[PDB]
């Protein structure tokens, strides 16, 4: 987890992005929900990291960073409104499960925004708003 | 798990619900996703069963269990459609957890239907539609 979080850090700075905590903690509404939290020339995000690791199955690693995201997308939006929230998701799982004709639908569905990150060479390779 | 899958199963069938499956499976889009499905008067619906157990966070258990009900409701649109997915959460929780600001608000926020079960009598307390 600590490495697939510092591929995505590496690949943030690569692209000229200041990562301003780690974690981003995030209080509201009586609960307290590690996110990035990073900007760029004013503009503000916020990355959920995942790697997908075959270790489990990818659906269900999938329902988890979905609720996160839902959670945490939620949550900003009454803290931080202006940070934009994206799940960060490797190359290899973009092209594979990503592309799978039930997860591309809810991710839509869902106005799931993405940092799709190539693992090896630690680079941010698409956004998708 | 067992445990609350057989008490909802059981509040459901004091009410008239006749249980058609367990587990109601779900293969749709590239993606094999316990549901229970069942019926009353030609009602159909699934419930996905959360016992939200101390052992872990309740948001931790949340966003895993907000996904999964993302996932599945999105799902069963695309395969049965006349079957209403809903959340069973213990009157417990419902009391605590989800009366706090953040966990009601994006139960509202995402329309996540409720089936709110009293463990130790087994019974349906509410539907929150
Ligand atoms: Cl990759
Ligand atoms: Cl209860």
């Amino acid at each position: 987890r600590d490495v697939f979080h510092e591929v995505v850090k590496t690949a943030l700075k690569k692209d000229g992005w200041q990562i301003t905590d780690d974690p981003l903690t995030i209080s509201v509404g009586g609960v307290n929900l590690k996110l990035i939290a990073a900007e760029r020339q004013g503009q503000k995000i916020a990355v959920e990291v995942k790697s997908f690791l075959k270790q489990s199955s990818a659906i269900s690693e999938f329902h988890t960073a979905l609720g996160q995201f839902i959670n945490y997308r939620g949550a900003l939006r009454k803290v931080e409104p202006d940070r934009v929230l994206y799940l960060a998701v490797p190359l290899t799982t973009y092209k594979t499960f990503f592309q799978l004709d039930f997860p591309k639908e809810i991710i839509i569905e869902n106005q799931v925004k993405m940092l799709v990150y190539d693992v090896e060479q630690e680079v941010i390779f698409q956004w998708i708003n």
